[PDB]
C-alpha cells in the first residue's frame, strides 16, 4: 500500500533529507526537504547560485496570487518572497493533487545550501508558527482537508551506512508502514500544536543518571526536528553531556574542536573504536501521567560521516532539538489526529554485532515542561 512510498526520501549527509514533489501546470519537478520544525511550504522561484532549477509561476496555468509578500529574517541571512497557491503533489506519494499554498522565494540569504540537491522547504509543522500569521494554511492542513488521507505521517531516516555521503529514507504519508519498524511503538504526547513539542523527563549517558532538574532538558522547549541535523542540547545540559562522554571515551584523546562540532576526526577504513564511545539514553514522557519510555543511541548516530566524523552533537539557546541524527535510529510516528509521536526501531538503522538503537518502556517517574 505505502511501498510506492518506500525509499521516496534522499539527500546527502549533514544537508537534510528531501522528497520529489511537483508544483504548477504542466508540473514542475522539484525536490523539496522534509521539514518538521518548521510550518511554510517555501520553494525557490528566483535564480540563485546554488540553485540549477526553480519554480516558475508564469509556466504554470494553475497558479493564483495572493497579492502579499512575507519577509522571514533570522541571524544567519533571511528569506523573502511572494504568497500564493497552486496545485501540488508527491509522486511516490498519495496519489492526490492539492492546492496549496507557496511562498515563492525571490530572495535570501544563506538559506539554501551549495550541492544539497533541494529546491525548497515543506514545513510540515502547524499553522502557529507560520509565517506571516497563522492564517496560511500549512501544507500538510491542505492535503487532509482536501483528500481523505488520514491525518498522520511517519518517517524512517536511515542516514548512511557502511563527496559527501548519501543518505535515503523514507515518508509514509496517511499511514503507519509495517515493514518499516521491529517491536513495540512507544507514543509521547504532543505538548502544544505549534513545533512538534515533546517532554523528556531523564536523559543517561552509559546508563550514568545526568541527575538534573528535569526541567532543564525541556529549557525552554524540546522539539523533534527533522530539519535539524544534530541533537541540540540547552547550554547546561551540553557541558554535563559532553563532559560524560569524554570521560568514557577517555581511553582516547582528541582536541575540544571536535567536541564543539566544527572540527571532524579521522580512522581509516573499519578501525574506528566505537566500543569506546557511549550510549545516550533520552526518556522521554508517556501517555500515561508517570510513565516515559527510552530511545537509545550509538555513537554511529551521534558521529556524522564526513573514515572522517563530526561530533553530532551540539549546544542550543533555544531549547532540544531531537535532529536527523536522533531519528536515524528509529521509526518515527507524527500522530496529529491523536496528537502524539511514535518511537519504535527502524528496520534501517546502523549499529554493531554488540549494541544496538532501542525504544524501551515504560518506566516509572513516580511538571518538566517550561
Ligand atoms: C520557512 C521554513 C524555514 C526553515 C528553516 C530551517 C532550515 C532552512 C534551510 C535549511 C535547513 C537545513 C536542514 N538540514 C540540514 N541543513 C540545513 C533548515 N528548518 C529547520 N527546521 N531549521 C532549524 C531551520 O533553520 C528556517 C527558517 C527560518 C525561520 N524557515
Amino acid at each position: 500500500s505505502f511501498v510506492e512510498m518506500v525509499d521516496n526520501l534522499r539527500g546527502k549527509s549533514g544537508q537534510g533529507y528531501y522528497v520529489e514533489m511537483t508544483v504548477g501546470s504542466p508540473p514542475q519537478t522539484l525536490n523539496i526537504l522534509v521539514d518538521t520544525g518548521s510550518s511554510n511550504f517555501a520553494v525557490g522561484a528566483a535564480p540563485h547560485p546554488f540553485l540549477h532549477r526553480y519554480y516558475q509561476r508564469q509556466l504554470s496555468s494553475t497558479y493564483r496570487d495572493l497579492r502579499k509578500g512575507v519577509y522571514v529574517p533570522y541571524t544567519q541571512g533571511k528569506w523573502e518572497g511572494e504568497l500564493g497557491t497552486d496545485l501540488v503533489s508527491i509522486p511516490h506519494g498519495p496519489n492526490v493533487t492539492v492546492r496549496a499554498n507557496i511562498a515563492a522565494i525571490t530572495e535570501s540569504d544563506k538559506f539554501f545550501i551549495n550541492g544539497s540537491n533541494w529546491e525548497g522547504i515543506l514545513g510540515l509543522a502547524y499553522a502557529e508558527i507560520a509565517r506571516p500569521d497563522d492564517s496560511l494554511e500549512p501544507f500538510f492542513d491542505s492535503l487532509v482537508k482536501q483528500t481523505h488521507v488520514p491525518n498522520l505521517f511517519s518517517l524512517q531516516l536511515c542516514g548512511a551506512g557502511f563527496v559527501l555521503a548519501s543518505v535515503g529514507g523514507s515518508m509514509i504519508i496517511g499511514g503507519i508502514d509495517h515493514s518499516l519498524y521491529t517491536g513495540s511503538l512507544w507514543y509521547t504526547p504532543i505538548r502544544r500544536e505549534w513545533y512538534y513539542e515533546v517532554i523528556i523527563v531523564r536523559v543517561e549517558i552509559n546508563g550514568q543518571d545526568l541527575k538534573m532538574d528535569c526541567k532543564e532538558y525541556n529549557y525552554d522547549k524540546s522539539i523533534v526536528d527533522s530539519g535539524t541535523t544534530n541533537l541540540r542540547l540547552p547550554k547546561k545540559v551540553f557541558e554535563a553531556a559532553v563532559k560524560s562522554i569524554k570521560a568514557a571515551s577517555s581511553t582516547e584523546k582528541f582536541p575540544d574542536g571536535f567536541w564543539l562540532g566544527e572540527q571532524l576526526v579521522c580512522w581509516q577504513a573499519g578501525t574506528t573504536p566505537w566500543n569506546i564511545f557511549p550510549v545516550i539514553s533520552l526518556y522521554l514522557m508517556g501517555e500515561v501521567t508517570n510513565q516515559s519510555f527510552r530511545i537509545t543511541i550509538l555513537p554511529q548516530q551521534y558521529l556524522r560521516p564526513v573514515d572522517c566524523y563530526k561530533f553530532a552533537i551540539s549546544q542550543s539557546s533555544t531549547g532540544t532539538v531531537m535532529g536527523a541524527v536522533i531519528m536515524e535510529g528509529f521509526y518515527v510516528v507524527f500522530d496529529r489526529a491523536r496528537k502524539r509521536i511514535g518511537f519504535a526501531v527502524s528496520a534501517c538503522h546502523v549499529h554493531d554485532e554488540f549494541r544496538t538503537a532501542a525504544v524501551e518502556g515504560p518506566f516509572v517517574t513516580l511538571d518538566c515542561g517550561y
